[PDB]
């Protein structure tokens, strides 16, 4: 399975994107790369996509939907 | 930080803890924020008027189909929509995933989803709402 | 009826939340709430890959001009080649330009999911939904 | 405007119709007219269409969703 997660989040959390980055190593997924934009002065978009079996990745949204700062974090899976 | 109670008949209850396993939440309070967050984004969608909403498209498809990619570009362009962003992997020889960035309003962001979706050598092409 | 259960929550997002109740034509927080997840739990229960599942019951609404030429045998085609099996088909002739379908549908979530795609993607096909029925409301 | 109820019941509960049917015939709403199927040997699927103002059609499903033996009444609007 390939799956992408998109991550809302609040520009101004400071250390969240350590976090978020501590955790995406740390995964049993294979992560094969993210993106980031500004969405505006307070919020940023991010799209990780990644590659591995669907327990691994649901531990992934979870550890990261529970950030602070985190807005939302929504799973898109194919097979 | 905050508590408050909700009333759910015994069914829905058995069942959402059943989703809790399935899903491996740790808590029933950490699906419910998970159903708040999404179904915000997804009344901040339905339905004000104008313009500019965030959504990103992601697409698998297969690059030997002649002309698809350009159809996709032109679709596109013709939607009113502008695209902010997109990366590509190139998953193997015939699949292909793109996650589009996208910006517009409701309306157009959603046709250009069906659009998309509808084009021969297109295999998935799926929506993710932002707010 | 009715079991009370308790929810921890972020403040600023139950505020969000409570801002909806009035808006979504509700009147209590529970009532709202109840219905979202009720609403989520179906589409879960559908967004689930079980390949060989064709005990699942949707009824698909469907507004259509009858002047639109082969797109009533389009759309018996196209069902026929679903592998979904109906029930039962009621029309309403509402005017000159739209006609009403209800559909009763059984087959496994992602044919019945893909009919409804289908059709709604079709010309002169002016409104599509489905109305999913799943097994923890009536089993 | 125009709406379609779908409601999923018990096939058991003795005089459940009756009342579904007193109900709709108390209605404000047009109701244009109800199909019933077996789901199987426990429950019953039933398709009622319907026109009214939004109000009326609201009432509708509140009052049959409230009957016992009915598993539930989802509500479409077009
Ligand atoms: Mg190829
Ligand atoms: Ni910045
Ligand atoms: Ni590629
Ligand atoms: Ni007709
Ligand atoms: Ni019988």
């Amino acid at each position: 399975k390939i799956a992408v997660l998109v991550v809302i989040y609040d520009h101004h959390q400071r250390e969240l994107n350590q976090r978020m980055i501590d955790i995406q190593h740390a995964s049993g997924t294979h992560v094969l790369c993210t993106t980031h934009i500004h969405m505006d002065e307070h919020n940023c978009l991010e799209t990780i996509i990644l590659q591995g079996n669907s327990f691994e990745i649901q531990r992934l949204q979870l550890e990261i939907g529970g950030l602070r700062g985190v807005k939302f974090a929504k799973l898109t899976k194919a097979s």
